[PDB]
């Protein structure tokens, strides 16, 4: 009878409608769910670490079990150090399946305690790339349909600058 604690680690970059459902469908199933949003030093993310948190805060913040951190590092340490029962990760059509075996595996060897499990979202979600959203946005194309209010008005302010 012991609590369930699983990492959902990504960039987040930023958040989308599909990651929500997905969260959500993870905050049922497990007793705390951690949405960890890598840093990205050597990467270079669009949206700080500050603005991607918040606009996490703000999609799934009504969810009591889940919680918002930043991390960077080994995923390994990471999940030690919070004491995880497993990483989830989301699989979709357009995944690379191949890509999740490799890093579950490698990982595994890292830490043998280690262990992912998979969700798969919503079909109406199967098909949305935050790259793309991205894209769409810089294009001044209209993203609602894709990520949540929050994060189309996060697009503007981003705009309010050059971009
Ligand atoms: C952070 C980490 C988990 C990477 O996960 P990832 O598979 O690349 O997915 P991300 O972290 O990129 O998170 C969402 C991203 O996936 C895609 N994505 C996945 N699910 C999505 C969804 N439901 N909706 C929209 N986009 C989605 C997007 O294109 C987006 O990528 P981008 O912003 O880079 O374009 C992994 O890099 C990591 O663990 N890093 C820490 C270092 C480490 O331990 N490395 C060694 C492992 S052996």
């Amino acid at each position: 009878m012991s609590k369930t604690r699983v990492i959902y680690p990504g960039t987040f970059d930023p958040i989308t409608n599909g990651h929500v459902d997905l969260v959500t469908r993870a905050s049922r199933m497990f007793d705390e769910v951690v949405v960890a949003i890598a840093i990205g030093h050597h990467k270079n993310p669009l949206f700080s670490l500050e603005e991607r948190v918040a606009l996490a805060q703000s999609s799934l913040g009504h969810l009591s079990n889940v919680e918002f951190v930043g991390f960077d590092g080994l995923l390994v340490n990471f999940f030690k150090e919070q004491k995880a029962t497993a990483v989830l990760r989301g699989l979709r059509a357009v995944s690379d399946f191949e890509y999740e075996f490799q890093l579950a595996n490698m990982n595994r060897q890292l830490d043998p305690h280690f262990e992912a499990v998979f969700l798969t979202p919503s079909e109406q979600y199967s098909f949305i790339s935050s790259t793309l959203i991205r894209e769409i946005a810089r294009l001044k194309g209209d993203v609602t349909k894709f990520v949540p209010q929050a994060v189309v008005e996060a697009f503007e302010r981003k705009h309010q600058q050059g971009w």
